[PDB]
């Protein structure tokens, strides 16, 4: 099938690095943030959102990944007792997933696991770009339940749920450093 | 342990859908780039984006992730062969192994999968944002091979590798279209 040419769209040297300098920036201020406003996010904001997280790339092109938005305060409680309930197994309150106005659940369709991730860590670039949070949970083993309850096709896997909205007036985060750029890049030269 | 006040963005709606919207744009004319020149990449752009990487979430904090950046030619043509040997079993030719100034291997240190996907989402998205290209490849086969040729510890999966620099004049890329957002996302209101 067909081949095109490729935009160039080339910046200076000095443009990169402070481009790639305020984008580290940015995203380093992203935090799990387990306190969450019940204040509504503009549903364009939530669709630019899910556009720019399907961007992706994927392994041969099948972009196997299923964004599903719970809005309703329903089904998002029963979503929360079904999570709270498998958690009680030997704190485990999660309160958030009333709280917030949106529940995302990203569903993987059957390397399709990697390529949905790669969209997931994309989505939530752009959840700090644009000033929301969450807080990312991945509660595999609750998967077939919140399939049955939101009536997925059974191709699809459960792969993680973001509660989506503004951080609460309490909001508060631990206190947790990341790993020096030594720590995590090995340069052979 | 101890735990701190989270400070928000103050962002307005307005700003926040002009802002998710050039995001989107902006990561949209990403492309898998299979024409990659041999024009050195500024390191410090380099360790802006494994910076940037590493902001992201993981399981329990782990930040279990190892970014190889192999500059020296030799070592990546090695990594070339070691490729396509492999490959060949039943194109067959990667020569942006080679040409390419730069080769990024992302090794999980063994929800880890997802935490190291989830990362090199992020990575993707640092370096559209820094105008650099790639092409997201997963040669999990040989990779053991390659564990052993950089000289990485057993506990040390290859998860990605990332040829990584300017495109070529002569870049092309086959012509897709994503997925319109209808069919990635279901909103039940
Ligand atoms: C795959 C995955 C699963 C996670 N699951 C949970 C979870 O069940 N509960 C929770 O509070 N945080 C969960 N997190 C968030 C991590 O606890 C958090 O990202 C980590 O502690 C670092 O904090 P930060 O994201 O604020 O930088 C998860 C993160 C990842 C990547
Ligand atoms: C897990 C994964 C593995 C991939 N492996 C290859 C590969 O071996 N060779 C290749 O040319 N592209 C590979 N790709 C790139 C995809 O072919 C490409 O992303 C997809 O066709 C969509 O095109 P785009 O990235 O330009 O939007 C891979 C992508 C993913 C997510």
């Amino acid at each position: 099938v067909e081949h095109i040419p490729f935009s160039h769209n080339h910046y200076p040297e000095k443009e990169m690095v402070k481009r790639s300098q305020e984008f580290y920036e940015l995203l380093n201020k992203r935090r799990s943030v387990r306190f969450i406003s019940n204040e509504q996010v503009p549903m364009e904001v939530i669709d630019n959102v899910i556009r720019t997280a399907g961007t992706a790339p994927s392994g041969a092109h099948t972009e196997p990944w299923t964004f599903v938005v719970v809005k309703d305060p329903d089904v998002k409680h029963k979503i929360r007792k079904i999570i709270e309930e498998e958690e009680e197994i030997n704190n485990w309150i999660k309160e958030y997933l009333d709280t917030a106005p949106i529940l995302i659940l990203i569903f993987k369709q059957v390397y399709n696991e990697i390529s949905v991730s790669i969209a997931c860590g994309i989505l939530l670039a752009a959840l700090q770009n644009a000033g929301l949070v969450t807080v990312t949970t991945t509660p595999l083993n609750c998967g077939p339940r919140l399939r049955v309850l939101l009536g997925r096709p059974a191709h699809e896997k459960l792969l993680m749920l973001l509660p989506v909205g503004y951080p609460s007036k309490e909001a508060t985060v631990p206190d947790l450093k990341r790993k020096p750029l030594d720590q995590i890049m090995v340069t052979v030269h």
